[PDB]
């Protein structure tokens, strides 16, 4: 989940990282 978040762009995409 977290790894995918980074692939989407992370903070740049405008999405909160999954915890």
């Amino acid at each position: 989940a977290y790894a995918q978040w980074l692939a989407d762009x992370g903070p740049a995409s405008x999405v909160p990282p999954p915890s």
